């Protein structure tokens, strides 16, 4: 059960919030307000928005002290293990992430 | 300073190139972690996503659209994962920005 403070950032285009099931000491989520259901259904008109989401993710990673490194993840469909059909960019840090990435 | 990606870009190191335009290049990963594993890289030598800037917004969006379009062309219809690694903890080993696209198998959770 999350609190309003779990929203780390918001603007006209996107929301950033903590993952209530964190896979790392820091784990948050960047989503567009426009309900793109999955990255495979993004269209060319979404180019600037998609760019903005990545920029927001990295700015927030800095704000959350992920200077020693972090991982950005976007899941698509069943094989990507996408759990909600709204676009999510995962940002994970604060521990050594492994390889392969799942 | 120049990573091995500099050779892939100038074509001195042969690669299985899936797509190219003036802004980016797409090629198969030679150490694949999935049945399909390719990389989308900018031609602009951004070393890592933490060093991208506001004027790279459009380029970053373009990289994602190219990733998704190429995923389609590779038949990743049942799904796939996009990964960007930054720095040591992210397990970044090549310091030229690149998006991994992995598909053709079930991806697990957590993502590393
Ligand atoms: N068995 C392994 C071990 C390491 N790496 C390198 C990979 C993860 O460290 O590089 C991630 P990048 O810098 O985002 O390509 C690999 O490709 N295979
Ligand atoms: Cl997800």
């Amino acid at each position: 059960k999350s609190l309003p403070a779990d929203i780390l950032y918001e603007d006209q285009q996107c929301l950033v919030f903590r993952d209530v099931a964190p896979q790392a000491p820091v784990h948050f989520l960047v989503i567009p307000k426009k309900p793109i259901p999955r990255i495979s259904q993004a269209e060319e008109e979404d180019q600037q928005l998609l760019g903005h989401l990545l920029l927001v993710a990295k700015q927030t990673a800095k704000a959350e002290g992920l200077g020693d490194g972090y991982r950005l993840v976007i899941n698509d469909g069943k094989l990507g293990a996408q759990s909600v059909y709204h676009l999510h960019i995962h940002v994970l840090g604060g521990r050594q992430l492994q390889w392969p990435p799942g």
